C-alpha cells in the first residue's frame, strides 16, 4: 500500500473541480492512485479552517470525491489549522471535529492535519496544558484520528517537515523525538526531503529521519513547486530520488506547479519512477532522462487537440499558422524550464556559449567567435520559432497556461540575440519592477529595436 | 463623440465572457462609453482570423455584445489579419468581409482593422499590386469600411503605431504619409504616443501626429498593459496626459494589465481624467485620482464573489481586514511603467542609503544608521503585514489576480529586511529560472 499520486499544496490560485477532475483522470491513465487536498489559498483548507462548507460547496465537494472514487483515487482531504487553533481550548478541537466531519459525511474515507509554514510559539493559555508545540498537535492528530474511527490513511504534516527545518538537527531533535514517540503508529507523517525544495533525497537522509520518528515517512515532494518564484515554471522529469527509496517510504505526493497544464511531465515522470520499482525490496529501472522524451511525447499529442481549405500560391504569403508544435520544441522548452537546481541541456549550452561570447568579445581567434556567435543565433532562432508554434496551436488551454513562460524567454532569448549580433559591429529597462531592484542589490525599413511587442 | 474606455488588445490569457461583461457594468458606472475587442491570443481574432465562430462561439457573442447595448457601451470588434494575409488575392479580401459580416449578424455596428505588430514586408504578388506596405492596408481598410456600409466607428492601427516606429521620422514617414492620404476620412486611427508604452504623451506629439494622418487619432494607451514583463503589475494612476490632450484626441482606448481585477485603478483614473475636462478646445491630479479610486477599489474587497479568543488564547490569524493603507502601499509598490510609488522609492532610497554606509557598522553616524535601518524594517513589516490581510480577503477573485505578485513582493522585502538585519552584524540562487541568469548578464 504505497500512496502515490499528487497533492495540491501549494500557494496561490487553486485548480478549479473540472481540473481535479481531469486531474484524477491522468493519475488513473498511469496508474497512480492518490490525490491529497491542500491548497494554501482555498479559504476553508486553512485561512478559514473553521467554516463549515455552504450548500453549493459541499455539492461540489461531494461531486468531487465521487469522481475520485470512480477513477479510484484515494482522495485526502486536509484541513490546515496551526494558524490560529488553541489546541488546549475544547470548544476549537470541536471545531475541527465538526468541519472533518462534514467532509466525511461528503463521502470522504481520508484525511490529514497539516502544520507546515506556521510559527513555533504558543499562546499562553496552550502552554499551561502542553509541555511542547509538539505534544499539543499530536494530541489533536491523535484525538481527531481516533473520533474519525481510526481510517486506513491519515496524514500528519510535521512544522519541521525538512532537513533544515528540524532544531538542532534532524536526529536530535525534541519536536520529532515526540511525534515519532506520541503520534498515534496509525497515522502517517509527510516530509519533503533535507529542504523545503530537495535537489536529491537521498536514502541514508530517509533511514535517519524514519529513526526519529519512528515509521517510513510519506514524502510531499516539491521538486516540481512553482510557488515562490513568479518567473519559473519546471518541467523537467522527476529526478534526485533513487528507485531504492520506495521500499523505504510509504509514499511520494508531488506538489507541483501552480498552472495545472504545466504538470504533465511532473506527474507522468512520478509515475513512470513509481511503475518502474513498484514491488522492489531492500541494475538502474529509472532514467529521467528516458522518462522525460517518454513523457514530452505523450504530452505532444495534447497540444493538437482544441480547449476540452486555403493554401496561398507560390507568390502569396505563407500562413503563419501552418507548423504545428514538434517534440524538438517541446524538448527545448523542457531544457529551458526544467528543475530548480538545473537548466536542461539545451538551456545549459546557451547560457555556456553566451557566457563565452560575452567574455572573447573583445576580439574587435577571431573566425572562432564569428562562428559560435552564428550557432548561438541560431538556437535563439529555434527558442522564438518554438514561440511562434506554440502561439499556434489548438489547445489553447496548454497555451494560456503556459504562455507567461515562454513569452519571457522568448522576449528575453531575443535582447540576447540582439546583444550578441551588436557584438559583432521602453520598460525593458526598468525590468522585474521594484522588486528586482532590490533584488540587484542582493548578494549572489529598418529591423527596429525597442521593439517592446 | 468621444469613445472613451477600456481596449482588450494585450497579449496572453485574453479575458473570459463573464468579466467583460462585468468590464461595461465598471465602464458605464464610471461613464465610460467603448470596449475594443482586440485580444492578441484569442484564436479567431489573428492567428485563425480567417475561422468563422461556431454556434456555440456565435451565441456567447451575442450574448456579449447584448450586454454592451444594455450597459451602454459601444462594442468594437477587431480583427487582425496582418501575419499571413495576402492582400492582393479578393477570396483573402472576402474571408474578411464574410467574418466580419458574421459578428454584425451578432448586432455589431462598430469595427477595427489592426495592423500592429506585424513585419512590414509583402509577399512577390502583394508587391506586384501595391506600391508600399500601407497602400495595401488602406485599400482593404477602404474596401471593408465601404462594404460595411461606412459604420459609424472604424478604426485603423498602422503598423506604425507610435513615435518610435516610424521611419525615419514621425512627420517625414512614407507610410503614415499614404494612411493620411489615401485612407478614407470616416476611419479612425490608432496611436500609442511617443513610444508603445508612453511615459508622456505631449500635445505637440499628438499635434505632428495629427498633421501627417489628417485625423485626430484615437489613443490606443499601454500606460498600464503588463503583458511584456512577468513580473510586473501597474496600480499607479493615469498620467502623462494633459487633459489638453482631449479635444486635440477622437479618444483614448486604456489597455490595461492582463490580470482583470488588477484593472480598478488604471480605468477609474481614466474616467476621472475624462470627467475633468469633457470639453475645452491643473484640473486632473492623478494623486488625488488614485485615493478616489483606492477608497472606492477597497469596499470591493471585503465582500465575496464565529469563535472569539480569550486574552489567554491564540489570536484570528484572519481578524484585521485590508486597509486603504495596504492598498496605498500596493499601489506604492506596483505603480507605473517608469515610476515607483512614494512609499515605493522611499523604501528603495532608504536601501540604497543603508547599503553604502554599512562598513560604517565596522558614534554620532553609527546612531543615524541603527535608527534608519529599524525604520526602514518597520517599513517591511508593513509590506508583509499587506500581504498576510489581503491573503485574508473574503473577495477571493481580487486575491487570485494579484496574489503571485503580492507574494514577490513580500518575499523579496523579507529576504531584503533579513539582509539589513545581518549587514549590521534553498532556490534564491537560480532566482528568476534562464531567462534570470540571461538577463543578469545584459549590459
Amino acid at each position: 500500500r504505497f500512496l502515490c499520486g499528487v497533492v495540491e499544496g501549494f500557494y496561490g490560485r487553486p485548480w478549479v473541480m473540472e481540473q481535479r477532475k481531469e486531474l484524477f483522470r491522468r493519475l488513473q491513465k498511469w496508474e497512480l492512485n492518490t490525490y491529497l487536498y491542500a491548497p494554501k489559498d482555498d479559504y476553508k483548507h486553512r485561512m478559514f479552517w473553521r467554516e463549515m462548507y455552504s450548500v453549493e460547496e459541499a455539492e461540489q465537494l461531494m461531486t468531487l470525491i465521487s469522481a475520485a472514487r470512480e477513477y479510484e483515487i484515494e482522495f485526502i482531504y486536509a484541513i490546515s489549522p496551526g494558524l490560529d487553533i488553541t489546541f488546549s481550548n475544547p470548544k476549537e478541537v470541536s471545531t475541527l471535529k465538526r468541519k472533518l466531519d462534514q467532509v466525511s459525511q461528503f463521502g470522504c474515507r481520508s484525511f490529514a492535519l497539516l502544520f507546515d509554514d506556521i510559527d513555533h510559539n504558543m499562546c499562553a493559555a496552550d502552554k499551561e496544558v502542553f509541555s511542547s508545540f509538539a505534544h499539543a498537535q499530536v494530541s489533536i492528530t491523535n484525538e481527531i484520528y481516533q473520533y474519525l474511527g481510526e481510517p486506513e490513511t491519515f496524514l500528519f504534516c510535521p512544522t519541521e517537515y525538512c532537513g533544515t527545518f528540524c532544531y538542532p538537527n534532524v536526529s536530535q531533535s525534541p519536536y520529532l523525538r515526540t511525534v515519532g514517540e506520541k503520534l498515534l503508529p496509525g497515522i502517517e507523517v509527510l516530509w519533503t526531503g533535507p529542504k523545503v525544495v530537495s535537489k536529491e533525497i537521498p536514502v541514508e537522509s530517509i533511514e535517519e529521519v524514519s529513526k526519529i520518528i519512528k515509521r517510513a515517512p510519506v514524502i510531499w515532494d516539491n521538486i516540481h513547486a512553482n510557488d515562490y518564484d513568479q518567473k519559473r515554471l519546471f518541467l523537467g522529469p522527476y529526478k534526485g530520488r533513487s528507485t531504492e527509496l520506495i521500499p523505504r517510504l510509504k509514499g511520494v505526493l508531488t506538489n507541483p506547479n501552480c498552472e495545472f497544464e504545466a504538470n504533465y511531465v511532473a506527474i507522468h515522470t512520478l509515475a513512470t519512477w513509481y511503475k518502474s520499482n513498484m514491488n522492489g525490496v531492500r541494475d538502474v529501472l529509472y532514467s529521467p532522462q528516458m522518462a522525460l522524451k517518454l513523457a514530452l511525447t505523450e504530452w505532444l499529442q495534447e497540444f493538437g487537440v482544441p480547449h476540452q481549405q486555403f493554401v496561398p500560391g507560390p507568390n502569396e504569403k505563407p500562413l503563419y499558422t501552418a507548423e504545428p508544435v514538434t517534440l524538438e520544441d517541446l524538448q527545448l522548452l523542457a531544457d529551458l524550464f526544467y528543475l530548480p537546481y538545473e537548466h536542461g541541456p539545451k538551456g545549459a549550452q546557451m547560457l555556456r556559449e553566451f557566457q563565452w561570447l560575452r567574455a572573447n568579445s573583445s576580439v574587435v581567434k577571431i573566425e572562432e567567435w564569428r562562428s559560435r556567435a552564428a550557432k548561438f543565433e541560431e538556437m535563439c532562432g529555434l527558442v522564438m520559432g518554438m514561440f511562434t508554434r506554440l502561439s499556434n496551436c489548438a489547445n489553447r488551454t496548454i497555451l494560456y497556461d503556459m504562455y507567461s513562460y515562454v513569452w519571457d524567454i522568448k522576449s528575453i532569448m531575443s535582447m540576447v540575440k540582439s546583444f550578441v549580433q551588436w557584438l559583432g559591429c521602453e520598460p525593458w529597462a526598468f525590468r522585474g519592477g521594484l522588486a528586482g531592484e532590490f533584488q540587484r542589490l542582493l548578494p549572489i525599413p529598418l529591423t527596429p529595436t525597442s521593439k517592446v511587442y
